[PDB]
């Protein structure tokens, strides 16, 4: 049968089907795409269990209390938190942009950790969930001023059809969204504790060819990088001092759109338990984030041992870990090189996306050009037969 014609702008493929689009063979065929699974809508009220592999399909879950509101629960979550300490993961998760308000729908962003590599995602939007005193949300006055009554008596301005139902039920872990309403309230105003420094592309002191620029206090082993849908970078330390919980965040505005322009490195110093100083170097090259450590004569002399590392963001994913005290394999400078070419042969996941950012990059203005600012970066390659 002659061929469909379909809008290549707006795409429905059903579950366990295909869509075969069919291009003219004589130019050549460049799509930029993006995936979003269509979203589990949820009415009813009671009781409420999801399955692993029940919210494990499911990207954005929306609630639209029609009388009243369901009791969430999504079993076998294994939610994902970098402090073992259950009030300051709060103030983080708060501080990332994971809560996000609009009109009168509240929504927010989850994650778990899953059998397969890497971090999961999850985000839920709860409609009817908040009342008629701030559907004017566009004034920061009104706003602001709504923001005192969420301290004491968050279940003041809370729709009544939710106050039952405040809490989702994570497996072994109990999320009291009213609770999250209300310190996203005091996030709010204190931007109008965690430590911030955004850094821009010609910002920084002058092999590291470009910028450097060190975070403010000595930090800890793991490591944090997340990178919201938007394209900001927020490589996120801690403070190695378990008396106070103080994160400090370093924001790269616009970084998958910018990513190109950046030759800005990152001096860190990771203290250790033998009252020992090991220095630390990252760089940011596209989407993978090269670690190099300096010991810095920690236990030779003049000859600091130096160890190569990187972790890079795939499949879409918004927020990497990286342990530092239990994953990672040392790697010399021309090993670490050498590894990287034998990722890119076998076609791993981490060449494929760093193809991606580079193709995407290429197109900025709209024409294909291969710039020379991309010459820096990109590193050559050849393939030939002997």
């Amino acid at each position: 049968e002659p061929t469909v014609p379909v809008n290549i702008s707006d795409l429905s493929i059903p579950p366990y089907s295909r869509l075969y689009l069919i291009f003219e063979g004589k130019n050549n065929v460049l799509l930029r795409s993006k995936v979003h699974a269509a979203p589990l809508k949820i009415t009813s009220a009671g009781e409420m269990q999801l399955s692993e592999r029940q919210w494990q399909q499911q990207e954005h879950i929306i609630v639209k209390p029609d009388n009243e509101a369901p009791s969430l629960i999504l079993s076998e979550f294994r939610r994902f938190t970098i402090s073992s300490d259950k009030t300051f993961s709060l103030k983080l998760m708060c501080h990332q942009g994971m809560v996000r308000i609009d009109r009168r729908s509240l929504s927010v962003r989850l994650f778990y950790l899953r059998e397969q590599p890497g971090i999961g995602s999850l985000r839920l939007t709860f409609r009817d969930f908040f009342t008629e005193v701030m559907d004017t949300t566009d004034r920061e006055i009104l706003e602001k001023e709504l923001r005192p009554i969420l301290i004491g008596d968050t279940h003041r301005f809370i729709n009544a059809a939710y106050k039952n139902h405040l809490n989702i039920q994570l497996g072994d872990g109990v999320l009291n969204l009213a609770d999250i309403v209300a310190e996203y309230a005091r996030i709010q105003k204190e931007e109008t504790a965690i430590m911030t420094t955004t850094v821009t592309t010609d910002s920084g002191e002058l092999d590291l060819s470009g910028r450097y620029k060190s975070v403010p206090m000595a930090r800890k082993a793991d490591t944090l990088y997340h990178l919201t849908p938007k394209g900001d970078l927020q490589i996120i330390y801690q403070v190695a001092t378990k008396m106070v919980n103080q994160a400090m965040i370093v924001s790269l505005p616009n970084y998958r759109h910018e990513w190109e322009k950046y030759n800005l490195s990152i001096l860190s110093e990771i203290p250790q338990n033998n009252n020992t100083v090991v220095h630390s170097i990252l760089r940011v090259n596209g989407p993978t984030m090269q670690v190099r450590t300096i010991d810095y004569r920690g236990t030779d002399e003049n000859n600091p041992i130096v160890s190569f590392s990187d972790t890079t963001f795939i499949n879409g994913e918004q927020m990497l870990s990286y342990d530092s005290h239990s994953s990672g394999r040392v790697y010399s400078r021309e090993e670490y090189m050498m590894w990287e070419l034998q990722q890119r042969v076998s076609e791993a996941s981490s060449a494929r996306t760093q193809d991606y950012w580079l193709m995407d990059a290429a197109v900025r203005n709209g024409e294909w050009k291969i710039t020379p600012e991309l010459l820096r970066h990109t590193p050559g390659y050849i393939r030939s037969t002997v």
